[PDB]
């Protein structure tokens, strides 16, 4: 039943081999979490997703993985209760289509519709409505948890086993397997966003825009912004902003499907700049999932500094421009109120994601990152992350104790393991 299977995360490194069990039958599931549990200690068992964390949570070198992408039925969909009881093999993009004739809106979107809310619940992922909507783990009103003596418990985010529900919210897969959830959705009218298109020229513009009170009129906010050039134009940005639309503000062309699914000689001279500025400031665009959301060797880093933190969030991206690291693909948003879950990644401020070529020195620079990082109340993202240290994760955490006294009642003999948890000593 299961195969010696070669797995790395989505950034294509750090691998190790697994024993990879793929069944849609969730009874051979539990028999095989009982056969981890039965065989004394050995290196236990971990859930995996559709495997787009780009580190390594959900691989488990030597041990048992679980793969939960054939456990995808959609049970229910509820247009009155906004409640959708879904499979946790169930991904992101099968749910948003499955979902959109009711009306109902995938309350938290990643950048890739190819998570399953198992996955989706265990990063406690965050999109680019977080200062509106928080993260997934905000959504989830039920699910039911696998855990390691056999027993399939039904957790709710209030009442009691709330301290479980929340551990395993961002737990990464250490509380269990999640078998099932039933979500919240966003009602909504309309498969379509209105969208504001704001251009800066400097980092303090850029967070003067996410400072003035602007950010409270849309639910959806993110930007791309510059990390190579030197200040000040260093974190110049291209800002995307706006709501769902509702069927009166469709062109008529589209007003009867609302709900449908879906370089040159100029470019570095001062003609593109203009078009630049041109091109990304615009109001009221009616935009589609992909060209609002979706508008696309390497080191994925991405990192939150606390609101108040601005003038260290402005010097650790100036430590950014001068490492002689340049990074194309930078998102900067800032996110809102944080959730209960002590491992949750997201917290008010400043959130960017960068990623670098890999080169000679980058290894130590990114160690050096972390620490300042560390210094100004931040954290990384395990979902991101494959290298970062034990302590320095558990001081970016400090409810990190907490969680792991939850952990350590709910897996007394360590049968829920992984390679992030071995590394980080969340074991
Ligand atoms: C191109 C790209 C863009 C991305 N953009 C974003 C973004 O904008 N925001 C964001 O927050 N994240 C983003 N991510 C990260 C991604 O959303 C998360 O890593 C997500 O957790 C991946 O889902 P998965 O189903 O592939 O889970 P996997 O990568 O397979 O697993 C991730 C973790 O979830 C656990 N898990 C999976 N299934 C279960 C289950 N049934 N029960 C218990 N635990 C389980 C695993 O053990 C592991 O710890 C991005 C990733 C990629 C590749
Ligand atoms: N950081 O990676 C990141 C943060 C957010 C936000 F929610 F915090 F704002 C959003 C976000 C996103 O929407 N998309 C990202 N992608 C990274 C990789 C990608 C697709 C989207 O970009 C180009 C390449 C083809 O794939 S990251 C991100």
């Amino acid at each position: 039943t299961t195969t010696a299977t070669r797995l790395t995360g989505w950034g294509r490194t750090a691998p190790s081999v697994a024993n990879v069990l793929r069944t849609p039958d969730a009874e051979m599931i539990v028999k095989a979490v009982a056969r981890v549990a039965e065989s004394g200690g050995g290196r236990g068992a971990i859930a995996r997703g559709l495997g787009r964390s780009y580190g390594d949570n959900a691989q488990n070198g030597g041990g048992l993985v679980i793969d939960m992408t054939p456990l995808n039925t959609i049970h229910s969909i509820d247009a009155d209760t906004k409640l959708v009881d879904i499979d946790a093999g169930v991904n992101l993009d099968q749910l948003m289509k499955a979902a959109l004739p009711f009306g109902l809106w995938v309350p938290v979107l990643p950048g890739t519709r190819q998570v399953t809310v198992g996955g989706a619940i265990a990063c406690d992922i965050h999109g680019k409505n977080h200062h509106s909507a928080g993260s997934f783990g905000n959504h989830v009103r039920s699910m039911d948890l696998l855990t390691a003596d056999g027993e399939i418990r039904h957790l709710t985010p209030t009442g009691e086993d709330a301290e479980l529900f929340w551990a395993t919210v961002g737990g990464n897969g250490l509380t269990g397997i999640i078998m099932r959830a039933t979500i919240e959705m966003t009602p909504t009218s309309t498969a379509y966003f209105i969208a504001d298109g704001d251009v800066t020229a400097s980092l303090d513009e850029t967070i003067a825009l996410h400072s003035d009170g602007s950010e409270a009129r849309y639910t959806y906010s993110s930007a791309w912004f510059d990390a190579i050039s030197a200040p000040p134009k260093l974190g110049r940005a291209a800002v995307s902003r706006g709501r769902l639309a509702t069927v009166e503000q469709l062109p008529a062309k589209l007003r009867s499907e609302p709900l449908k699914f879906d370089a040159n000689k100029y470019t570095f001279g001062p003609i593109g700049e203009l078009w630049y500025r041109k091109s990304g400031t615009y109001r009221g665009k009616v935009q589609n999932l992909t060209q609002f959301y979706h508008p696309l060797g390497f080191l994925q880093y991405q990192f939150v500094i606390p609101t108040e933190a601005v003038d260290e969030f402005k010097k650790i991206i100036g430590v950014i421009q001068a490492s002689g690291h340049y990074s194309f693909l930078n998102v900067f948003k800032l996110f809102g109120p944080r959730n209960q879950a002590p491992l949750s990644f997201p917290i008010p401020g400043w959130n960017i994601c960068v990623d670098f070529p890999i080169k000679d020195g980058l290894g130590k620079f990114v160690s050096e990152l972390d620490r300042r990082v560390l210094e100004f109340g931040g954290r990384l993202y395990t979902a991101k992350d494959s290298r970062t240290t034990a302590e320095t994760f558990h001081a970016m955490y400090p409810r990190v104790d907490e969680w792991i006294s939850v952990r350590r009642k709910v897996d007394p003999l360590r049968v829920f393991a992984s390679d992030m948890a071995r590394r980080l000593e969340l074991l």
